[PDB]
């Protein structure tokens, strides 16, 4: 029962039809905590929401690298990846 | 030795209804090239799609504060602020 939270992205921006898709892009960085589905090959509840994900992954070399995606083109559309934060996720719209 | 783009931005992210607003807080950063019709008042090109919008400052110091808001939210929607490249635009549905 420790804190992940410094491990954490949220990826932004995107219209839902490429959620999945996104989800497989951000996995290639890392071993990802969240049970997400496509990915099935403590627990890590999922925060999510339209247009939005938080992902949190096992190593801090790996969020970093992440965080390099911030504006790359995916279908067409600019995708968003910040540096999680609490005062972030307490404003998303769901 | 330099082109404009060096002090641009895109900004990304956020419903395209409130793009108006979007343009209004970055452009309390410091003077744009580009002539919006929200900012007060041949002309230089505009580049804008659903959800996003290039801004080019005249001071490279505007351009760097404004990168600072990267990852806000405004009206519950993160919002993204990177450096321009040629290579995103290209790859934009415009």
């Amino acid at each position: 029962s420790m804190n992940w939270d410094d491990h954490a992205i949220i990826i932004f921006g995107y219209p839902e039809t490429i959620a999945n898709s996104i989800i497989l892009h951000f996995a290639n960085f890392g071993e990802i905590l969240e049970d997400f589905r496509v990915i099935k090959d403590q627990k890590y509840p999922i925060y999510t929401g339209d247009g939005w994900v938080k992902l949190t992954y096992k190593s801090e070399l790996s969020k970093s690298r992440a965080l390099q995606e911030n504006g790359i083109i995916m279908n067409g559309t600019l995708i968003g990846c910040v540096s999680y934060s609490p005062a972030a996720l307490k404003q998303l719209a769901s």
